[PDB]
């Protein structure tokens, strides 16, 4: 891949693989997240991070994942090639935002979106706080000035406010673990992994008559090496929606919640 | 990727992911292992088919019963790797698909890979092998004098293993597949075995060690809804053997064994 004529964002191709289709002969939503974050990490390659800056590094500071939303039209079929763009915006103090478009190769359509938001984090203390006038300035340069937005509507689902599932659950998936292949470099859990678990506790029937649309997943603590998760669901419904609930199965101390959306095949 | 000149093999290269790589920033055997079996179909496709067709009139699949893999370097992040495959005839046994992984810069040989399949009628399993006439078919896409990824006569990919006594020295219990894990086919792809395997290792033998070869059979398949312990002994470089079983009666699905080199 590589960055486009003004380097404000970076474009990558990818030939869809025999293991990343799933029911549907097509791509899962998980091998969609995949390359995302590899269309990521290799735009943040091309203009010198590693995603720290100089200041980062010095202080100890990371950026992490709060929300994740991605909007799939079409799946690629194995053996097409989906071109994948993305570029990053600050929000002021906030945190930033990565967006994407993903693209048929051949028919030049948007065949999906995504956007995240993420905030600076002490590694250490896992302490959040507020982007610093210098990080702010440090990758201001490697961002379009004006505003660009993969979710532009007035009114945009991207956003909307997603609340605690309550007991009981419709539906239940329980003793979630990840194994040494669910962790990143760092012995991380990868974020896509939790976009597994949360899938865990959709109805076969669902996935068997469905195909997902949309998912927003908020992040709100990391899974260890060695926790444990139970993934919750309740129908909150053409179309069917769900509420989603990542809890440790232990204490039920929450990592995650989010709201997926399905239309019929 | 392409057939090579002659049509009696097939190649492609890979750039390695930021996902794809393990706790040394190299990729993990996991990673390797799919990249084999990517490999394994675009040949699959090119010749005419990763399930070889035109038998399936009595409803007959190909199915792995070993897979034998010797990595001397896993590719860094961003490295392109080449890899060739081949497929041969072991006569009325079987069939055998072996692999080469090539450093695209230097052109050194990084590893090699191996597997013996078997016919299975698939809507009744019974192993019933053979062919006589559904070998012709699929003997024109191979090389007719033997190609062999491990050549040296009595080799580490052809030894016989034994099943592991409890007790166990380690095990991780209650394993059980996602939809990830999943095929197209609703079955758990033949890699998630070798992660299951794996999960027993101790982490100071991950910390100090890196996998060198892994041999692993298979008995019996894991369904979506079935629950797996995976057990490991030191029998010794390190070695080990290996078992993967239903938690709940102990069936057999998997036996292994793993060597691995001091970092
Ligand atoms: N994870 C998955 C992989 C393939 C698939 F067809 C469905 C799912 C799901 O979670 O609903
Ligand atoms: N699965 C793994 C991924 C990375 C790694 F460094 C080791 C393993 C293992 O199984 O021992």
């Amino acid at each position: 891949g590589s960055l486009t004529e003004d380097g404000l964002s970076y474009k990558e191709k990818f030939v869809v693989r025999s293991y990343e289709v799933g029911s549907n002969k097509t791509a899962t939503v998980e091998t969609i997240a995949n390359l995302l974050q590899e269309v990521g990490c290799n735009h943040a390659q091309s203009v010198g991070f590693s995603a720290t800056t100089t200041t980062m590094r010095k202080l100890h500071l990371i950026w992490v994942t709060a929300r994740m939303h991605i909007e799939i039209y079409k799946y690629p079929a194995w053996g097409d090639v989906v071109e994948i763009e993305t570029w990053c915006q600050s929000e002021g103090r906030i945190g930033t935002r990565r967006d994407w478009i993903l693209k048929d190769s051949v028919t030049g359509e948007v065949t999906g979106r995504a956007t995240s938001k993420w905030v600076m984090m002490n590694q250490d203390t896992r302490r959040l706080q507020k982007v610093s006038d210098d990080v702010r300035d440090e990758y201001l340069v490697f961002c379009p000035q004006e505003p660009r937005l993969a979710f532009p509507e007035e009114n945009n689902r991207s956003l909307k406010k997603i609340p605690k599932l309550e007991d009981p659950a419709q539906y239940s998936m329980i003793g979630l673990k990840p194994r040494r292949a669910d962790l990143d470099m760092n012995q991380h859990v990868n974020n896509v992994t939790y976009i597994g678990w949360v899938l865990e506790s959709i109805p076969q029937e669902i996935v068997d008559t469905h195909e997902l649309q949309v998912i927003t997943l908020d992040y709100r603590r990391e899974c260890q090496q060695d926790d444990v998760v139970d993934s919750l669901t309740t129908t909150t419904s053409n179309d069917s929606q769900f509420l989603h609930l990542l809890r440790l199965s232990g204490d039920g101390q929450e990592i995650n919640r989010g709201t997926t959306l399905w239309r019929k095949k």
